[PDB]
């Protein structure tokens, strides 16, 4: 009820997304290092306790079949299942299921119970196992307990301490069907990027069918699209759904109107739980979670091949659960499926609409039949897919901790070869920077190429960055933002330098192209500082390696293309989201604060890093010199700015007294003179005492970006 | 995009505790603004500001060729958002340059005033904060026009994001009272903590209450709002008449000409707003308030013409060119200069709220005294201007520069100078042992030191343990302080003090303020020992004891804790939920969410609750410093339900037997409910956390004890 700045100005940009996750909200000390904690955990001990928990039923949420394994597999699947390849946001890697909004999503109903069941284990091991690792490890132990051998497990997901700022959609009603005022669909059922779910508060798709219509073929279209938006192909998708639905059951014993407030809405006495139900005992046999009432197999607590036997072995009739939801029952079947609580009851086989998709979509049916005929193929596929699902956002294999990490390198990990030769030392770095500057490559070309290589990193899923030298490979070499023709010329010169240096060495010392691109960028920044009269050495850390084309999945790389990069004043097309919002989004992915974003952008503009050598925001008469000119000129009140008649998103800056044109700029350039918080930062850097501070802060942020993916040095 | 606040609009907001991280600050971690300021050539800055006064810019031409009135309004408004209820607002953080205050309707065209000052800010850089520059500029404006100010102190460090302040619940700018989110109830009772009559005003409406042009009624709103800003009748009259000696209002055409406020304006406006389509949009055509008044015959020179005109004319109700109600002198000649045309003159004019100074009977007495004795007027105005502009700066030890007034003012809650050697580490150890041998308990010691130190609030830097004001009126008799228990503790400590000071040589002595804090430190050490942990709690001497004569009792009243969740105390029944009031108190204390959480769970097991209430005392070893609050709060074997007698008190029963185990309030149980607070509770309730909990508790306790220690900056 107190009115806030977001109430008064709801379309203004939000910078607090860049300053979340401060050391203020973190209870652990500054020096806490979770990897080091984890590495001394007795992982086998934790696994024993998790095995014991499986069948330790608690009366406040009694275990179906006497075994929590299905509930825990669903919990871990949902932890990972929020992931979107568009921006890398979501996934299991930050344990965000325990914070709002995900703790209270309708699709996460009763997973508050699942997490609560794990607190005694959490408490016993304390800081040595994060919630984020614990949720995945529990799902793995559930599978092992029920007879499925997993492909492996890595720890190293540090806990976080507040909610992430993620765009989950614009709907203001949970579960709203398509076509409303804030619809996430347009056109021929085109889901808006970056979303990867069909309704607000769902993980991927609606189990009754698209917008509730129980058509398995149409549902399969939604399955395919959302799963692809979560990095899964058809084979992985079938394996995951059929694999998962080998276990456990759904819950829909009575009408959904019996279920009360989600956790964030519940009373303080609920002590963090939600969805309290007035139906009968509210739990156990009477539980209501989705509103469906399906049990897939004849042994829901044991790995089996019964899913596909049932799917293909019966014909299916449409029916309704006790809550009124659409679901399917096997025609003419006997009552062969066990009841979760009463040994004297058995049930006919049942399926969701979206399970039927696996049989009635023609591409899925071929895979399903293969898995039915070849169950060893199904098991192997499901094990690989479960590992990928649960590790997709963990980043390079260098982050993976503990004794159960799979040795097999997987293409989806964007793998980087091991380095098996001496690295360049400081004298060698100095020799190579001189050679780069004697080649004729310009500051603009050197800065632009390193920026292009390093700025693909995003902290949301720890993909991208300059390691691997993938800028030389498809598809990065051909991205428009990367200036393919310019890039090719710089890479040819750098590869000739490299060849010359490597051919002159002894021992096995060599420099990778990945390291040379970054070092060359560093030489450009040093040259730019010299051009401005400043003596600056830029730090450089060797050790990057070059990945091959065959180690580079081109379709998976596509999502890393910068379609909006304000740091290079680039926008690939016209978007509904304003460019300055896209700039803050990119800064968040790069892990930048607002001051770092500000310094970086103003430096890049005067170094010539704009795509196409655009003059928009180039507020200097000494381009390729590292100065604070961007800020001093942007803040000059002798210039008046107006949008152009040709293009409302480009602005002309004229002398206020004469009308003479002095500059042009975009929304990304001018926001720094408009937003009250951004302008306060620009004033610091545009003050007469600030040139050396600007240069030193620029070098620090430049080095930060160059090192974002260097978990080999963590 | 839909946010958590959208889905759950009533859920508690912890992000207010985590502002001002080193993430959002452009200056290095090691920047110290006092060190930069102390080397500023303040005289040179003032010479540049003096020259700016009469250097008109054509994008916002100077009225009368002089920006001094604009800048005095700018500085008044920077200071004028201050509220004594919570200390929030004021000029001390330079928040006029951030949302929402940069876009309040009462701050219209002060974007232009701040813009005029950027060349000077640019020249001097980090050596002068925006916060200090806005105030300095108002002083130089006054001095340039012939008024002697009382002084100036630097030291307001800049901030880098908006403050989270409750300004009201209205959703429309300037909404008149009586709407669905009215800030008035009863017989025109303004809701605490608010200190303005309408959302987006500084104090009152210049046309009269809700627009009704009755000076007598307006005076009641003036008196109420200004008292809520720490000003009495003399100060109020001096300030309004002082201010309105200078400059003019702006209302040349209809207000529908004036476009979006700065936070709403297009990107091309480059941080300015209120662009006007009326004629030239500026200068002679300017529209700010919509009133068109010029008070004196010399708007660029200090005078006593405000009161000569107020009392020398009778007044007629009239309307400005924008349609606002205002007053014009009956029968008068055209003696007031025009701001741009030297061939035009105007009749004297006044606002409804100016006329309050004559038609309220108490104001009229003061106004007539100042009219007859303009030297009294000048002195009252200079003192009130200093107070206004420094009220949120904190102890005088924060005051920087060569123009600091030597006079000590009662409103500063002054602390006497220390003129003797301080106790050393071995002395402190001796005194801690003497305190523990006296028979004072852990609960008594912790509760007394908490009581003394936790009056601090970082909003205006008032309060804290320095001064030993806990022994004086009114603190000694506040209910939350447990007056009879407190008196017993204080008598025991004063006997220890007397014994130790009587045994010394060389003039060494310990103040009661330091011994209160040290005794609390001994209690926390003892509690740790009771748990099996040997720890030393840090302690820094150098507090002094203030006298009763040096303590304004009425000004102290706003520091009374009516809600202190750290002592499970709520003085009465409020509309705002107790958990929200806990977060508000944590923000005032400058605590993060982790610090709040540790501190509360420790206080509960040390016996710090008012009245020895058992609510939240989730331990069987009270007075031992353990993490038992968290381990017991998180025990899923306990089921919690509100009591039938009181919905805000909960019983914790064994889930299997029904046996009563504990009771708690909303402040206790929020740590088990709120998803971010429960995550913190889980860290401190884990089996590996004993050592960490003790360490973190001692660190936040020491932070609280030192909040007012600017003598150690
Ligand atoms: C098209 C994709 C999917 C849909 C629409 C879907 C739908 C559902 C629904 C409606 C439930 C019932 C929740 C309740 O009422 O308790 C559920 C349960 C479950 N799902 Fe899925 N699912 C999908 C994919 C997955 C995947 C990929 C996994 C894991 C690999 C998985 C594993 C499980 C398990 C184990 C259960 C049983 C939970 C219990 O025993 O408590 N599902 N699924
Ligand atoms: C009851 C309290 C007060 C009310 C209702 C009030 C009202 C106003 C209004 C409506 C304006 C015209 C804004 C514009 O259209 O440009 C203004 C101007 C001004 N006020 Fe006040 N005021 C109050 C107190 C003060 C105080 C305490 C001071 C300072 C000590 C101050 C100093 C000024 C000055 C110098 C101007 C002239 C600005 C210029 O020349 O641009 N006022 N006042
Ligand atoms: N929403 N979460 C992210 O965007 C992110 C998380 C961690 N580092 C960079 C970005
Ligand atoms: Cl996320
Ligand atoms: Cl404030
Ligand atoms: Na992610
Ligand atoms: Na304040």
């Amino acid at each position: 009820n107190g009115t806030s700045n977001r109430d008064w100005w709801p379309n203004q940009l939000d910078l607090s997304i860049l300053h979340r996750h401060s050391s203020l909200s973190d209870p652990m000390g500054k020096d806490f290092n979770y990897a080091q904690a984890f590495e001394k955990l007795d992982l086998a001990a934790v696994k024993r306790d998790l095995h014991a928990l499986m069948t330790t039923s608690q009366d406040w949420w009694p275990a179906d079949f006497g075994h929590y394994g299905g509930l825990f597999i669903r919990m871990a699947w949902h932890s990972a299942g929020t992931y979107r390849t568009a921006d890398g946001r979501g996934g299991a890697g930050e344990g965000q299921q325990r914070f709002a909004p995900l703790n209270s999503w309708p699709d996460n109903a009763n997973l508050d119970k699942a997490r609560r069941l794990l607190f005694p284990i959490k408490q016993k091991y304390g800081r040595a196992i994060s919630w984020a690792d614990l949720l995945i490890l529990t799902g793995n132990v559930a599978l092992e307990s029920m007879g499925f051998k997993t492909f492996g497990f890595a720890g190293g997901r540090a806990d976080t301490w507040e909610p992430e700022d993620v765009y989950w959609g614009s709907e203001k009603i949970w579960l709203e069907l398509s076509g409303g005022p804030n619809s996430r669909y347009s056109g021929d059922r085109q889901l808006e990027n970056p979303l990867a779910a069909v309704q607000m508060g769902l993980i991927y798709v609606n189990p009754e069918g698209p917008d509730g219509n129980p058509d398995p073929v149409a549902a399969a279209r939604d399955i395919r699209d959302t799963f692809a938006r979560m990095a899964m192909n058809d084979e992985e998708t079938v394996a995951l759904i059929a694999g998962g639905h080998t276990f456990g059951k759904t819950h829909g014993a009575g009408p959904a109107s019996n279920v009360g407030a989600e956790p964030e809405a519940a009373g303080i006495e609920a002590q963090g739980l939600g969805w309290k139900s007035a139906y009968r005992t509210g739990k156990g046999a009477d539980a209501i979670t989705s509103g469906l009432e399906v049990t897939w197999t004849t042994t829901p607590t044991q790995w089996s091949h019964n899913f596909f036997e049932n799917l293909f072995g019966y014909e299916w009739e449409l029916t309704k659960s006790p809550a009124g939801a659409h679901q399917w029952v096997a025609k003419g079947a006997d009552a062969v499926i066990p009841d979760a609580f009463d040994p004297s009851k058995k049930h006919r086989p049942t399926m969701l609409t979206t399970d039927l998709s696996l049989r009635f979509d023609p591409a899925y049916e071929k895979i399903s039949r293969r898995f039915h005929e070849n169950p060893e193929q199904f098991a192997d596929a499901f094990a690989r897919a479960w590992f990928k699902l649960t590790h997709r956002d963990m980043g390079p294999r260098a982050r993976y901790l503990g004794p159960e990490v799979p040795a097999e390198v997987l293409l989806w990990q964007d793998p980087i070869p091991a380095v098996d030769h001496p690295l360049i030392d400081a004298a060698d770095a100095a020799e190579l920077k001189a050679k780069v500057l004697a080649s004729g490559l310009t500051v603009s070309q050197l800065v632009s190429t390193a920026w292009a290589a390093a700025s693909t990193f995003r902290g949301s899923d720890k993909r991208g960055g300059a390691n691997g030298a993938r800028i030389r490979l498809a598809p990065q070499k051909d991205w428009e933002a990367n200036q393919p023709e310019q890039l090719a010329a710089v890479l040819e010169t750098l590869e000739a330098i490299r060849t010359a240096f490597n051919g002159a060495q002894r021992g096995g010392k060599q420099v990778s192209l990945a390291d040379l691109i970054v070092l060359a960028g560093c030489a450009g920044v040093e040259q730019a500082a010299k051009n401005a009269g400043h003596a600056v050495t830029v730090p450089f850390a060797p050790g990057r390696a070059d990945a091959s084309q065959e180690q580079t999945d081109v379709e998976s790389m596509a999502v890393l293309e910068p379609v909006a990069d304000g740091f290079r004043n680039y926008l690939k097309g016209k978007y509904r989201v304003p460019a300055e919002v896209l700039l803050v989004d990119k800064a968040q992915l790069l892990t930048l604060s607002a001051p770092e974003m500000t310094v970086l952008l103003g430096g890049l503009r005067v170094l010539g890093a704009n795509v196409g050598q655009s003059r928009h925001g180039v507020f200097t008469a000494r381009e390729q010199a590292l100065t604070n000119d961007f800020f001093v000129n942007l803040l000059d009140m002798g210039t008046e700015w107006k949008p152009t008649a040709a293009d409302a998103d480009v602005f002309e800056g004229r002398d206020r007294a004469t009308g003479e044109l002095k500059w042009t700029g975009t929304r990304v350039d001018l926001v720094f003179g408009s937003h009250s918080q951004l302008r306060a930062l620009a004033e610091v850097y545009g003050s007469a005492d600030a040139q050396e501070k600007f240069v030193r802060d620029f070098v620090a942020v430049w080095n930060k970006v160059m090192n974002l993916d260097r978990f080999d040095l963590a």
